[PDB]
């Protein structure tokens, strides 16, 4: 039940298509799925407190949150939101997002650990789901 690690992406399903149905233009979509934009995710978990840094060849971002405490981040397509994570079970968290300004798709995300040690991420906007899977380095 420990998410800590240096996680490397091994599968992604429905990512470009989710951005497409959100209206992301084709230039941005092709950049988002290119090899160079592949995310490496570093997680340090201390009980309910999380630090997660996501790095690609061009960008790096850090988020710190505690389960049960609201924080700010961005939606999949980049809009500022207020987020709150809950434990669904001992190996899975679920996050609800609320946009800071204006209206939009209902977005959320999950992260869960498999006994085998994969990390599965899902991201949902309305009725469309993308799934990515990682393993530890």
């Amino acid at each position: 039940p420990n998410f800590s690690g240096n996680w490397k992406i091994i599968r992604s399903e429905n990512f470009e298509e989710l951005l497409k149905v959100l209206g992301v233009n084709v230039m941005l979509r092709k950049i988002a799925v290119a090899a160079a934009s592949k995310p490496a995710v570093e997680i340090k978990q201390e009980g309910d407190t999380f630090y997660i840094k996501t790095s690609t060849t061009v960008r790096t971002t850090e988020i710190n949150f505690k389960v049960g405490e609201e924080f700010e981040e961005q939606t999949v397509d980049g809009r500022p939101c207020k987020s709150l994570v809950k434990w669904e079970s001992e190996n899975k968290m679920v996050c609800e997002q609320k946009l800071l300004k204006g209206e939009g798709p209902k977005t959320s995300w999950t992260l869960e650990l498999t006994n085998d040690g994969e990390l599965i991420e899902t991201m949902t906007a309305d009725d469309v789901v993308c799934t990515k899977v990682y393993v530890r380095e």
